[PDB]
C-alpha cells in the first residue's frame, strides 16, 4: 500500500481532503511507491499566508538563532541519511552512491549556509552631505517560494530554503510531483525539531496549479524555480503580474572543449563523469564535446570505451552501476526522439542510441559522431546519457561554438597551455568554466547560468544574497 | 516648424522613412515642439543587432578606456548644459532650476560611474580541493535595453547607460515619447565624441511597439525599464519569453512619518520639497503623510501654509515657481479623478483640489485631510502635487500603515528620538528611508524599490553590479 | 605537590631540563598551584623552527580541513569545560561564572573562526592592460607568535590561534607566566586530537626572555601581543629589528558618557558591569565616567549603591560574588598607589579605596568623586574596580574629555537623543563605542584600539585578515 | 646661485633661519642645484602640530570635497608637468621619459585616489543581540607622516598623501634630502590652489633628525616610510615608543624565473626593462634571474646583448639613453663593492662591472654569471644595473631559490605552461608576481612587500585602507 502523503503547512502536517492524487512511480520498476495530493492553488495560498504570518517574528530573531534552527535540521538529516538516501534512489532512480552524497552534501550545505548568520554585511556609505550617514542594510525579502526539480530533489530543498531562512525569509516549497518523498522526509525533520510554524512549508501538486500559485501569489517576494526553460517562461510570466522577483535555474547544454595538449585521460574521465552522472539528468552535465582535430581520433576512441563501460541498472538492486533509469517514460521518449533527430540530421550513432524496451526507463550511454554544430542535438538540452562530439581547428572555433547556445550555465576545457586557458576563461560566456576537472559546483561557488539558463543563482555568498535586499538609510539627525 | 527627429542606430543618425510620427507637445503651452518617428519593432531590432555586434569589441576594451568614453560624454553634456536644460523644461515642463540640476547631476553621475572602471572586483574563493583555484569574474551581460520615463528623462539616460557601458555592455535606449528631445541631444553628443558605433543606440516610438521589442528581443540580456506598474508588468511578462533579466523601477507611494518630537519646520520643508518637486511627478515623492496626533494640529497648519505658498507656472516664462504643469492631459485627468475619488471616499480638500481649466496641464498643490488609511488616495500613486494626511497614535501604527502598500521604494521619518529612529529603520520595509531630510537619493546610494516598486535597482555600487554577471572558474591545471 | 608543566613543542610535550621555575600562585590564597619552566629564548626558537617546518604543509591543506582541525579543538574544550574553568578560576582568580563563559565563548569563538575557511576572499582587479588579469590572493603570513595576557588567558589563546591557523599560519604561543595552566590544558587538547606537529606550540617563561624571542626571531612573520603599553613598546621595538609585523592590544581607559536623558538604571548597570567585571581587569572596562550635571546627583547616588553592592571573594569558595582578587601583589599595590595619587591630587574617596590587608589580593569596588579631568586617575589605566566620575556641561565637553587619552579602545554613551548619539559616534575617536549597553565585544565585531591602545585588532573578519597578506598576480599569458 | 628652499608648514612657506644647509647635487654633473634647510626635530613638530590642528576640520569635510582638493592638485601638476619633470631629471638623475611618466602618473594616481571619496565603505554587522545594530565605521587615523625615497620622489609624494588626505588624514612629508626640489614644487602647487592650512606639510632635513621626529612624535598616528631596510628598522623602532602605526616599503631582491618554454624575446625584454629602469634603482627591479638550464644558453646570450645595448648618460643632455647616473657617490661605491664581492665569491663578470671614473655616478649595465645561490649578490639588494643569473633544473628549485630571501616584494616568471604558472603563483611567497610582463605595478593593485620588504602597502583599495581605521558601534537604543 503506497502511503498518501500530507502537505506540511503552518507548522503541521495536514491530511489531504481532495479526491485526486498524483502517483509517485519508481522509475526503475514502474511501481507506485506513494501518492501525493493533487494540490490546488488554495493549498499554496494557505502555506503562503502562514509563511507571511511567521516572517516578521522569524526575521526579528538574531541571525545566529535562525542558523541554530538550520543546524538542527541538518543534524536531523544526518540521523536519517540512509533512509533519506533510499527514498531518493527509489523515486529519483539515481544510484545509491549518488543519493548518499546528495543527502550528505545537503546537510553540509545547510550547515555551511547557517554560517552566514554573522557574516552578510550591510554597508556604511560616505555622503556628500555634512553630518549625514548613509547606512545600507540587508533585509529579508519576506515570503519566498521554491519550485524544485526531480534530478536533485533533496539538495535543492536546501539549496533554496537554507539561504532563505538564514537571511530571515520564510518559504513555501513545492517539490517535483515525481520526487516528493524526500521532501516529505525533510518536512518530518523540520516538524520534529520544532522549527517555528510557517517558516518552512511544503505544498504538493502540479506546476500548472500549485507551482503557478507559488509564482503568482502577490504575497510572494521571490519565486525560486528550477526546471525546464518553458516552465521558467511560464513561471516568470506569472511572477510578472505582481512584479515578483524570480530566481531561475533552467538547465544547460554545457560544452566541453578538449585541446590537443589536454591530459587525455583526465579529460575523458571528467567529461564522462560530468555526462553520465545521474544518467545525464543534470543541468551542468557535459552535453556536447568539442575536440580539436589533432587529438580527435585517440580522444574519441578513449571516450568511446569509457562510455561503453558505463553500466546502468535498477539502483535499488545494484551498487555497481553508474546510471539508473531516466526519470519517467516521457523523459525516455524525449531522449529517443532527440537521438533520432540527430541521426536524421546526419549524425552517426557510435554506440547505444536505443532505449531499452521494458519495465523502467533506461537509456544506454550514447556517443554521437559526425555531428555538425548546426544539428539540433548540439543546441537542445538532451538530459540523457547522450554525447555528441564535434571536431574543431582553433580555440576561437571551440569558443565560438561553445558560446553558440541559449544556455550558458556550465562550460569546461582541458588544456595545459596558459594562454589557451586564459583565452577560454575570457572568451567563454558562461556562469561556470571548469578547467581540467569535472563539472561539480562547490557550495561556496556561484551556480548562476547565463542567458536562458536562468536568472539569479544559487550557492555561496551570492546565492545567499539572492534572498537579501537593501534598505538605504539616509540619517541626518 | 517642429523638427522631425531621427533615431540613432549603429553609430549614426538615421532618418525615419515611415509615415507616422508622434507629436512632442509642450505640457505648458500645448504647442508641438517636435516630432519623433512612430518607430516599429524592426527599428528596435536593428539597434539591438548593432548593439550585439559592438558588444564583444566594447567589452574587450580595458575598463579605463570605456570610462574615458563616458567622460567625453559628460564633458559634452556640460558644454551644452543650458541648451539641454531648455529642452527638458520645454518637453518635460519642469522648472528651469530643476532642469539645470538634472543636467548637471547627469554629467556628474556619468563621471562618477566611470570611476568604477578599476574598481568592480571579481573574487578568488577558497576551494576544498587541493591545488584548485576558484576565480569568480565579473562580466558584462551583453546587450541591454533601457525604457526611460519622462519625469527625469535626461538623468535616466545616464542612470542606465553609464553603469551599463562602463561594465562593458552596449545599450539600446528608448526615451519616453513624451520627452525625447533631451535624448536626441544626448545622442548628438555621443555621436560627436565618436563613441564606437553600436555601443549607444536611441530608438524612438511607443512602448507597445518599440518598448516591447526592447524587452522581448531574444538578443537582449537585460531590459531596464522605468515607468508605471502596469507597464512593468507588460515588460516583465514579455522579457519572460526569453528569460531576459529585468531591472524595474515602477514608482511608489512614499510615506512620510512625523513624530511629535520632530523638528516641525524641518519636517514641513522636507515633505513639501519631496512632494512638490517636479509637481509631485517623482517615484520617491512624499505621497502620504502620517502625523502623530500630539503634533497634528500645528504640523498640518504649517504644512498647509507651505504648500499653499507653492507657486506653479510655465517654466519657460518664470523662474520664481516651484512647479510646472503635469506631463500631459491624461496625467492631469488622472490626478483630478484620484482627488475626486478621495473626496467621494470621505476625504476633505483643504486647499487646491481643482485642476486649472485652460492651456496647459496645471494642478495646484493639494492638501487632503480627514483621510482614512483604507482610502484609495493612500494606496494608489498620485503623481501630482496632492498630499493626503493621516493621524496616528503610536510609532507602531505609523510603521504599520507605511508598510501597508504595494510600493516600497522610499520612506521618511522625522524624529529626534534614538529608539524611534532605530525602530523605524528596522520596521520600515522600504528600499530607502530618509531621516530628518528630503527624499533625494545620492548617486552613491542604491535606489532599489521593494515590492511592486521594482526589481533590481539603480545608482551606486549595486546599481553598477546590475549590469555585471558572474563567471566562476574552477581552475585545476 | 604543584605540577611542573612541560612546554608543547613540535607536536609533543617536552619536559623542562633547566633548573629555574616560575611559581604559579593562586591570587586568592597565595598558594602555589603549579610551576612552569623559566624558559629561555632557545626554547622559543625550537618552537618557532617547528612552526616554520609545519607551515608549508599546513597552508597547503584546503581551508576547510584546517577548519576541521579547529572544530576538533573546540569540541575538545567543551568536553573539559568545567575542568578548564576551574583552572581559570584558580590561577586567574576570576569568578566561576566568568571562567565558565570564557571557556564556553572560547570554544564558540574557535568554531566561528573555523567558518571563515571558504569565505576569506581574494580579488580579481580590472587592469588597464588588454588581456591582463590582476589576481589578488590572500595568503598566510607564515609563522606567527602570540604573547597572551592573564585577564582572559584562555580566550586569548583562541583569539590569536583560531584566526591564525584557519588562514594557514602556524603559531607559537606564550601564555602569561601568571596564568599558564589553562594554556597547558589547551595544549593537551591540541595534542590529544592530533593537530599536525608544529602548527600549535606553547612555550613557557618570562616576557623579557621567551616573549622577546617570539617578537625578535627573524623567522616570525607577525607577533601578536596583548599586555601593558610599556610591554608593547618593548615588543614592537624588538619586532622592528626584523621588520616583523605586530598586532598589539595594550589596554585602555574606556570613558563612559552619561547624558541627562539617559536611561539611568540602564546606564548604572552597564557601567558597573563593564567596570567591575574581572575586578576591572579588562582593557575595555569602563575606567572613567562622565556624567552630565543635570543628572549627576541621582546618577552618582545610584552608581554608588550599585558598586557598594558588588561583593568580592575567593572565586573557588563562593559563586555569589561579582569579583575575585586582583592578579597579584604588584597589581594590588599598583591600584592602591593610583587611588592614593587620586586622593593626593584632590580626589574624594566615596566608598572603598583601601586594599584589604591579608591573604590574597583583594581591592574593594571604589568610587572616586571630585575628580578633575587633568587628574592622573583619569588618564592612567587603573585595572582595578576603581571608578572616577567627572561632571560635564555639554556633549562637546564629554566627547573632548573622552578623547583626551592615549588609549582609544573602547567608549560608551547612554542617551535617548538621536543627534547626541550620532554626534557621539562621529566625535568619539575610539575603536569601539557602545550605546546603551555594556562593553562586551561580539566575536564578529572588530576589537582594535586606537592610539596607544594597540595596532591591528582581533575578532571578526578584520581580525581574521590580520593573519592574511596579499599576493597580487599580474597575469598576461 | 642655487636656490635656498623653505619648508612648507601650516599653509605657508617658511624661510629657514638656521645656519646649516644640505646641498642638493645633480647626480650627473655633481653641480649644486639647490639647498634645503638642515631641518631639526623642532621643525617637524611645528608641522605635526599644524597637521593636528587641521585634521578635525579636514575630516569633517565630506569626502567628495577632500577629493575635489586632490583634483585641484593633480590639475596643478599637469600644468607644470614639464617643469616638474625637469626637476626630477636634474636631482634624481633619471631619464627624461621616465621623469615625464612619473609626473604624468602621479597626477593620474592622485585623481584615481580622489575617486575613492564615495567608495570606501563601513559595514553593518549582524548581531546576536536582538534590537542591536553593529555599525563599523571607517575613520581617518589623524596625523600621518611620510618619509619619501629619492628614486621616485615625486610619485611617492602622491602615493602617500593622496590616499591619506582623501580618507581625512592630514600629513607631514619629508622628501629625500637628495631629491627635495620636486617636493618643493608639489608644495607650491598645494599652496597655490589654497589647500587648507596644515593638511599638507613639507619639512626638510636628514632622516636621523627630521625623519626620526616624524616617526617618534606621539601625535603621529602612522608613519609611512619608504627607504632602506636599516632605515626602516630605525623608523619602526622609534615609532614603537608611542605605539605609532608604521607602513614600510623597504626594497627587494625581486627574482625573475625563466622557464624553458618561456617566450624568450618577451622574457628578455621584460627583465631588462624591469632591471635597467631608473638604473636598477627601484625596489621592484628584477635583481636576480633564474633561468632553467634547457634555455640558459640562448637566453643568457639574448639577455647579454640586450643589456649591452642599454645606453646610459646625462639625462638632461640626451633622450636616447635608458639609464642616468646612480643617485650619488655612496650609491656608486656600494654597487662597485657588491660586484667585487660577487667576483670574490666566484662570480663571473660578463660585461660591464666597472663604475666609470669621472664627473657623475655612472655604472654600466652588468651581467654576472657563474653565480651560486648562496652568493651575497643573490641576497643583498643591489640597486644598480647589475644582473646575476643562476641556472636551475626544476620549477621547485626556482621557487625555492626565489623564496630564499629576506625581501618578498616582487617576483616574475615567464612560462606558457598552465601548471607551471599556477604552481609559481601558489609557491611564490611575494606580494607581487608578474607573469609574462615587466614589473610595473598598476595604481589599482596592491604594492605591499612580504618579509623585510615592508609592512602594510601602497596603491589600490588596500593602499587607501592603510589610512583608514575602524570604529565599531554597538547601538542598542
Ligand atoms: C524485459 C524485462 C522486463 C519486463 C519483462 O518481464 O518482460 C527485463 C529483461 C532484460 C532486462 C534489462 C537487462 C539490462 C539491465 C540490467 C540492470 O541490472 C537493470 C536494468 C536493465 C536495463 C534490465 C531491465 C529489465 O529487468 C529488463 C528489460
Ligand atoms: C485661460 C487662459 C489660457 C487660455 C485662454 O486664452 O483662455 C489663462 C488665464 C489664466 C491663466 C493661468 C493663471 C495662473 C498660472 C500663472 C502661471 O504664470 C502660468 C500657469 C497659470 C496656471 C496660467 C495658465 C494660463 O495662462 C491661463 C489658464
Ligand atoms: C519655488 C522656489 C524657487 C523660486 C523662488 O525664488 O521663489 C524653490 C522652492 C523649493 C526649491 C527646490 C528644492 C529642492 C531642490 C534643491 C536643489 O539644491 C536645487 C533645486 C531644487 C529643485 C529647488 C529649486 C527651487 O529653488 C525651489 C523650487
Ligand atoms: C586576615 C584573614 C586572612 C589571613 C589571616 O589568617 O590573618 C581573613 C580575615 C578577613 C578575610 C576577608 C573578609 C572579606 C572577604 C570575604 C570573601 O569571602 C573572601 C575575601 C575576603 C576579602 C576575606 C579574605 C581573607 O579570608 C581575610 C582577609
Ligand atoms: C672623464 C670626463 C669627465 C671629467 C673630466 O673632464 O675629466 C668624461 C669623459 C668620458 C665621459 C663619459 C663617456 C660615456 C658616457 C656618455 C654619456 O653621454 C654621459 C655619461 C658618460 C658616462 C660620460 C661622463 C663624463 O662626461 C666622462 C666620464
Amino acid at each position: 500500500v503506497p502511503v498518501q502523503h500530507p502537505m506540511y503547512i503552518d507548522g503541521q502536517f495536514v491530511t489531504w481532503r481532495g479526491d485526486a492524487w498524483i502517483d509517485v512511480v519508481n522509475p526503475a520498476t514502474e511501481a507506485v511507491i506513494s501518492r501525493i495530493p493533487d494540490g490546488q492553488a488554495e493549498d499554496a495560498r494557505k502555506a503562503i499566508d502562514a509563511a507571511e504570518r511567521a516572517q516578521p517574528e522569524w526575521e526579528a530573531l538574531p541571525a545566529i538563532e535562525r542558523a541554530s534552527w538550520l543546524r538542527k535540521i541538518s543534524a536531523g538529516i544526518r540521523e536519517r541519511a540512509t533512509e533519506i538516501s533510499a527514498l531518493i534512489v527509489e523515486e529519483g532512480g539515481k544510484i545509491q552512491q549518488l543519493a548518499e552524497v546528495e543527502v550528505a552534501f545537503t546537510a553540509d550545505y545547510i550547515d555551511y549556509m547557517a554560517e552566514w548568520a554573522r557574516r552578510y554585511e550591510g554597508e556604511i556609505i560616505q555622503s556628500d552631505r555634512p553630518g549625514e550617514n548613509i547606512l545600507l542594510f540587508k533585509r529579508a525579502l519576506g515570503v519566498t517560494t521554491g519550485i524544485l526539480p526531480w534530478n536533485f530533489p533533496f539538495f535543492l530543498i536546501a539549496r533554496k530554503m537554507a539561504p532563505a531562512l538564514l537571511t530571515g525569509n520564510t518559504i513555501v516549497i513545492k517539490p517535483s510531483e515525481f520526487t516528493p518523498n524526500n521532501a516529505i522526509a525533510f518536512a518530518k525533520i523540520v516538524d520534529e525539531i520544532g522549527l517555528p510554524r510557517g517558516v518552512f512549508n511544503l505544498v504538493l501538486g502540479r506546476g500548472e496549479t500549485v507551482g503557478q500559485e507559488l509564482a503568482g501569489n502577490p504575497k510572494v517576494a521571490m519565486v525560486s524555480m528550477t526546471g525546464s526553460v518553458s516552465a521558467g517562461e511560464k513561471i516568470m510570466a506569472t511572477a510578472a503580474k505582481n512584479i515578483t522577483k524570480v530566481c531561475l535555474e533552467l538547465g544547460g547544454k554545457a560544452p566541453a572543449i578538449v585541446m590537443d595538449d589536454a591530459d587525455l585521460e583526465l579529460a575523458v574521465k571528467a567529461i564522462v563523469d560530468s555526462r553520465v552522472i545521474n544518467s545525464g539528468q543534470v543541468c551542468n552535465c557535459a552535453e556536447r564535446v568539442y575536440v580539436q582535430k589533432g587529438i580527435y581520433d585517440q580522444f574519441v576512441n578513449r571516450l568511446g570505451e569509457a562510455m561503453q563501460a558505463v553500466q546502468f541498472g535498477n539502483p535499488a538492486e545494484r551498487n555497481d552501476i553508474a546510471m539508473g533509469p531516466l526519470i519517467n517514460a516521457a523523459a525516455l521518449e524525449r531522449v529517443e526522439q532527440k537521438v533520432a533527430r540527430a541521426v536524421e540530421e546526419g549524425a552517426r550513432v557510435a554506440l547505444g542510441g536505443k532505449a531499452v524496451e521494458g519495465k523502467g526507463y533506461y537509456y544506454p550511454p550514447t556517443l554521437l559522431l559526425d555531428v555538425r554544430q548546426e544539428m539540433s542535438i548540439m543546441h537542445e538540452e538532451t538530459f540523457g546519457p547522450v554525447l555528441p562530439v564535434v571536431a574543431f581547428d582553433t580555440l576561437e572555433e571551440a569558443i565560438s561554438m561553445a558560446n553558440d547556445s541559449d544556455y550558458g550555465l556550465t562550460s569546461s576545457i582541458y588544456t595545459q597551455n596558459l594562454n589557451v586557458a586564459m583565452k577560454a576563461i575570457k572568451g567563454l560566456k558562461f556562469g561556470e568554466t571548469y578547467i581540467n576537472r569535472e563539472n561539480f559546483e562547490a557550495m561556496q561557488g556561484f551556480h548562476a547560468g547565463w542567458r536562458k539558463s536562468g536568472i539569479g543563482g544559487a550557492d555561496g555568498k551570492h546565492g545567499l544574497h539572492e534572498y537579501l535586499q537593501t534598505q538605504v538609510v539616509y540619517l541626518q539627525s
